[PDB]
Parts: structure tokens; sequence; C-alpha cells
């Protein structure tokens, strides 16, 4: 894409920490792929759960991952820019229909392994419920960056708060039955695709972990650590 599309997008401090604000030739013809790929699939009608759009899908996260920076809040622009900007076609050929489909592709990935974990009945809620909440990760994301930038305390009330929100998304799509809770923690703990895609650090992860184990620590039991 153009550069005064980014600068319309982003503003200048933020473009000082963009990658595509970049004029990097290889990333440019990494994304002609990507985008020419997708653009293939979809002329092919491709399904979302077969190997090709999962292979894909893999590779647009990984790419949006390092050209975002890490950071949640450019993804979040990212998706406004793509289903806003008149310009989105022309200037980069992709469309909200190749973004729907690069998403539902990379939902089937996980589905694909979850489906190893949970019996049918779980499965069927999972895939059920797994859209109902997605687009609302990025933002608290967003705040576990901010709390963890901030040295905020995993058990401080505003850290709680955060918690809180993990659950609530959390439990949108893996329930609230604490047996199914855990076939999740355990195909997390094998499957390092669970993880991908999740704009989320070591630290920040590791700050997270700590606010989820204040609020599920129970008075009797095995604590956390």
């Amino acid at each position: 894409g153009s550069m005064k599309m980014y600068d319309r997008w982003f503003s200048q401090q933020e473009l000082q920490v963009l990658p595509f604000a970049e004029q990097d030739e290889q990333r440019n013809q990494t994304w002609l792929e990507l985008v020419g790929e997708a653009q293939q699939l979809m002329d092919e009608r491709c399904p979302a759960d077969e190997p090709r759009a999962i292979a894909l899908a893999t590779r647009w996260m990984e790419q949006l991952e390092q050209d975002t920076a890490g950071r949640p809040e450019f993804l979040t622009r990212l998706n406004e820019m793509h289903a806003a900007e008149p310009q989105m076609r022309e200037q980069t050929g992709v469309t909200p229909e190749m973004i729907d489909f690069i998403v539902r592709a990379f939902a089937e990935s996980k589905l694909a392994i979850w489906a190893r974990y949970l019996n049918d009945e779980e499965l069927a809620f999972t895939r059920q419920h797994y859209f109902d909440r997605l687009m609302e990760w990025p933002a608290l994301v967003a705040d576990l960056h901010r709390a963890c930038r901030e040295k905020r305390d995993p058990a401080s009330p505003g850290g709680q708060q955060l918690a809180q929100r993990w659950l609530a998304l959390f439990q949108s799509y893996a329930g609230k039955d604490a047996q199914t809770q855990q076939k999740f923690r355990y195909a997390m703990e094998q499957e390092p695709h669970l993880m991908k895609g999740t704009w989320m650090t070591s630290e920040v992860l590791s700050w997270l972990q700590q606010a989820i184990g204040v609020m599920m620590r129970q008075a009797q039991g095995l604590p956390p650590n």
C-alpha cells in the first residue's frame, strides 16, 4: 500500500514504529504473494478448513505479528483500515471477504487441534461460539501490554479486572466446566499453534498467568506455580 494511506491511518509517532511504513522490498514481495495466494484460494472457492487455507492463514498471522511489531493496537488499526478505507482494494487487493477467509481459516487451524482434545459435545460448543467475542481480544491484549508496561500488580483490582475480562472471553468459547477448561490448558501446554496470532509476549503472558492464578486460586488444593 501507498504511504499516503498509512499516513492518514497512523499518527506520526506511530509511523516511527510501524514496519509497514518502512519501504522494504522483501516485505512488499511477501505480502504480494500472501494476498495473491489468498485471492487464488478464494477464486477456487477453497474451503477454510483445508490445509492450503490453514497454511496460508498461518503465514498471514506470522507476517502480521511481525509487521505490526507485536503491537495489538496496530493490528486493530489495520483491521479498521481494511474495512473502512475506500482505496483498500486498489492499493492492496485486500478485501473484507479475503480477511474473513483468512480469519476463519486460522480459526479452523485451532479447532482442528482442539478436535483432538475435546469430545464432540465440547467441540460443538467451541465451534459454535468461537466467533462470538473473537474481535474483543485485541483491545484486551493491548491493555495487558499496557498493564505490564506500567508494572501493574496482577493482584490489584485493576489487574484482577483484566483477568476477569480474559475469563469472559475464554469461557465464551471454552465453556464453564472446569473439566472442559483444563482440556484447553492441556492442549495449550502441548500445542504451540494454539498461542500463535495472539500478540502475546513472554512477559505479557507471564503477567496474565499471574493475574489468572490469583483469580482462580482455591483456598484448598494444589495452588498454581
